[PDB]
């Protein structure tokens, strides 16, 4: 489309020329919340519908955690054409996150590095924000547009599992699915929660708390994992997810690695790397986790999706749904419809009747 080119060649590089990335993101959140967005001409076809996690999803393309950290732009994001929205990470208490600058663009790599450190309005603020549109969300959910809430831990917390449990109690009842984010690279010690013994203790507490919620307010619980795990760590996570009946996995968070070949001047900034250089590392992690869980555990695939091909590769590797963030940063809102249009085209070319038929297809080759 004309919009796709104008955004990608004029609008977004102009905004990028004028504003540091944190400013630009704040402005984007504001515009989205106000619905100041291009017409999302693409109409979701039936071949894009997916049923998973106890819900219908109109299309399989979601906004990944971190874009709407505090639940300010949910309805704007649906307007953009996302099949599902994930907010967060939310921490129990408000906290500022790290000092600025803390986000960096690598335009020559189609990548970003961030070290926000869980800047969060906190659970209470977010709770009230979601409660203000709770029945609007219930109607959206019923219409195939579910809401996920991603939970974090405060920096100075003395009991990580208690932070997650507090999140489950507070925001669980307002979410279709919850995400235990134990893979930020920007909170000290957090990724050690992916270890077998820590994860089993943590997840048992999280699941107990979730199962204590009233039926109609009981969300699915997913775990979001890093792209930098060892084979032992992957194995362990798969074992615990089966042992406990975790509902799904989000694969992956940003990478602490710096793949050879990065060109951006800012490549050696501390933080998590997202975008194109993370793409195949995340696809491979999806593939491994789908096989370790025997294809029985839904996966939301994320990292470096910017086209229909990128989405289909993750679907074929084992994702039931995909998310993106960094593509939006570079191409703007039209990227969403682009991905969907291209995905539908490729599904037809590859002889799939819909998305559902393509889930895990590479493992049946
Ligand atoms: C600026 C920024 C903030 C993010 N914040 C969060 C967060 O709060 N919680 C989380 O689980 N993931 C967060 N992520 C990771 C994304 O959700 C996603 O997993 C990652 O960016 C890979 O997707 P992408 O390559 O499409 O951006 C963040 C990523 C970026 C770039
Ligand atoms: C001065 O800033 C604008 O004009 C923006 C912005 N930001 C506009 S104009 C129409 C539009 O869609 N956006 C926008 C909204 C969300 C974004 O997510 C990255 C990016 C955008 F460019
Ligand atoms: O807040 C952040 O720094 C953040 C959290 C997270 O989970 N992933 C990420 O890349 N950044």
């Amino acid at each position: 489309t004309g919009d796709e080119r104008f955004y990608a060649e004029h609008l977004m590089p102009t905004l990028q020329g004028l504003l540091d990335p944190e400013s630009a993101h704040r402005l984007a959140v504001r515009f989205t919340s106000l619905g100041l967005l291009p017409r999302a001409r693409f109409q979701d076809s039936d071949m894009l519908e997916v049923r998973v996690l106890g819900h219908k999803f109109r299309n399989p393309v979601g906004i990944a955690a971190g874009f709407d950290k505090h639940g300010e732009a949910v309805d704007g994001l649906y307007k953009m054409g996302f099949g599902f929205v994930e907010i967060g990470s939310v921490t129990p208490k408000p906290q500022e996150g790290n000092p600025r600058p803390r986000v960096f663009r690598l335009p020559e790599d189609q990548a970003v590095i961030n070290r926000y450190g869980f800047n969060s309005h906190g659970l209470s603020v977010v709770e009230h924000r979601l409660r203000a549109r709770q029945q609007k969300q219930a109607k959206l959910t019923e219409d195939g547009l579910p809401l996920g809430v991603n939970l974090g831990k405060n920096k100075t917390s003395v009991d990580a599992a208690e932070d997650y449990a507090e999140g489950v109690r507070v925001l669980g009842p307002l979410a279709d699915y919850l995400v235990v984010n134990v893979s930020s690279p920007n909170t000290a010690g957090l990724r050690s929660l992916q270890g077998k013994a820590e994860l089993r203790r943590l997840l048992t507490k999280v699941l107990q708390e979730r199962d204590g919620l009233r039926r109609v307010h009981r969300p699915a619980v997913l775990v979001k994992i890093a792209p930098d795990l060892t084979s032992q760590d992957k194995e362990d996570i798969a074992s615990v997810v089966k042992e406990l009946g975790i509902d799904g996995l989000i694969v992956t968070n940003t990478t602490v690695s710096r793949p050879a070949g990065l060109q951006g001047a800012l490549r050696s900034e501390t933080g998590g790397l997202s975008g194109k250089p993370l793409r195949d590392l995340s696809t491979q992690t999806i593939r491994e986790m789908y096989a370790l869980t025997q294809g029985r555990v839904p996966i939301i695939g994320v990292g470096g999706v910017s086209s229909g091909q990128d989405a289909l590769e993750k679907i074929r590797a084992g994702a039931s749904l995909v998310q993106l963030y960094t593509a939006l940063t570079f191409w703007g809102p039209p990227v969403v419809g682009k991905v969907k249009r291209e995905l539908e085209a490729l599904l037809k070319e590859q002889g799939f009747g819909g998305v559902t038929d393509a889930i895990g297809a590479d493992h049946r080759r």
